[PDB]
């Protein structure tokens, strides 16, 4: 089931992990360009959505406020999760927000092209990344409206 | 996770529900044109897959062997599940096969456009249809190679 409360197009938000409480950032310099962060609010944590239409109905590109790059999630090369300029040029720039089966107030950030979800954890490296497999709690996110 | 054993293009199969054992048919006369059936093989139970590429990577259109129409699954109007000429002209003609998380040998037939899965049950009418919501065993299918 698609998450029922996806921010309207152009509304800003942070993406905060349910369990760790970390947020995603997306920046243009100093790898990793996309990673998780536990600390003060900064502009590189701010995103909006581009709403997919037609073939991309129910998919979205996740676009940085300060730098305009969109997220990608792939399994073919490193970095696995990163950013790229444009408005979603590539198929792995498009994400579905899938409500959790047990906690309807959180969702997975799912990539149809790569069949992966994003995760955030405090333990094993890489502590932020993507994953193809079973559903775990470290894959759960919230939109934090700004 | 995408079902790991999806038939190659051109390979013919039936879609049989794990629990009811009923098969999907897709025909051109006598509504419902797409429904489930409890008897022996007939040609209108035969399908192949059109492989999505680009924006439709990991999606498939389900194409009738005898009549060439593809399946659709929608929520807006009846019939909810039906068929239509083409090779997937419309967004609701495109399906993802999502492996079950507990039974690795079965999958859900998921429609990205309508956010539904197909079900087959032996209980109340409509005994065949689509659904947006929690996971039940009556949503599980097999590819039956011919």
């Amino acid at each position: 089931v698609n998450f029922p409360n996806i921010p309207a197009e152009g509304v800003q938000f942070r993406l905060r992990a349910r369990d760790t409480g970390y947020v995603i950032y997306s920046r243009t310099e100093n790898p990793p360009l996309v990673w998780q962060y536990n600390g003060p609010p900064y502009d590189d944590q701010l995103f909006t959505l581009i709403y997919g239409t037609g073939p991309r109905k129910n998919l979205y590109a996740i676009k940085s406020v300060p730098n305009g790059r969109v997220l990608f999630s792939r399994t073919s090369a490193s970095p696995y999760v990163g950013n790229i300029a444009g408005d979603g040029t590539y198929n792995d720039n498009w994400f579905q927000f899938i409500q959790d089966d047990n906690d309807p107030n959180s969702f997975r950030i799912y990539n149809l092209a790569s069949d992966t979800v994003l995760y955030s954890r405090t333990t094993a490296d890489p502590k932020f990344g993507n994953f193809t497999g079973a559903k775990y709690d470290d894959q759960l996110w919230h939109f934090e409206l700004v």
